[PDB]
């Protein structure tokens, strides 16, 4: 029962994360980030969602990272974004006062692995001399634990309707095409038959 930031998104993920970390600690703030688009539905949906639950929340461009870019050094993939995100995270939290970096990472990219997320807290701890300690709550957990979980902290129904997982700024159960929706919905519908 301390001071938390939780690296929000209004995906069902982070989402569930913030609940989570609601619960845990006595401060909880949040941080979006975006690559320069305030208006984005993603960036908007989430300064929503926050507010339905009190948290101050914190934007963040991280536009900048696009310089390492392939296609800016002269394909858009940039490696290790998550090293960056969690870095300013911290020293985010490190103004801010908090002490637990909450995020729903969760082994895909060597940069969400558990190992990456642990290293990265000694990093972090090392480069500002402070006891941080990073969160990754939905680390073992499958989508339809993820679920189980949400509902268990009694927000079952405020996630299904208010995040954003469609790959089509369609809220909630979005075009029920992308993959994101199959994952999310798949999730969903195999932890209502485990009822
Ligand atoms: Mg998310
Ligand atoms: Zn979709």
């Amino acid at each position: 029962k301390e001071k938390a930031i939780v690296v929000f998104s209004g995906g069902q993920d982070s989402t569930t994360c913030l609940l989570w970390a609601l619960k845990e600690f006595e401060e909880v703030e949040t941080v979006t980030f975006h690559y320069n688009q305030r208006h984005s539905q993603e960036v908007e949906v989430a300064k929503s969602i926050a507010e339905k639950l009190g948290v101050k929340n914190h934007l963040l461009d991280m536009s900048l990272l696009n310089q390492l870019a392939p296609n800016a050094l002269t394909s858009t993939f940039v490696p290790g974004r998550n090293l960056v995100f969690l870095s300013f995270a911290s020293i985010l939290a490190y103004q801010i006062g908090a002490r637990h970096i909450i995020t729903g990472v969760c082994e895909g990219y060597p940069d969400c692995r558990d190992e990456f997320v642990k290293s990265c807290n000694v990093t972090v701890n090392l480069a500002m001399e402070k006891p941080f300690v990073i969160h990754t709550p939905l680390m073992w957990l499958n989508k339809a634990e993820t679920w189980k979980l949400a509902d268990e902290l009694g927000a079952l129904d405020f996630v299904k309707n208010n995040t954003l997982t469609c790959y089509n700024g369609i809220i909630a159960d979005g075009c029920g095409e992308c993959p994101a929706c199959h994952l999310r919905s798949k999730g969903y519908e195999e932890y209502m038959v485990m009822k």
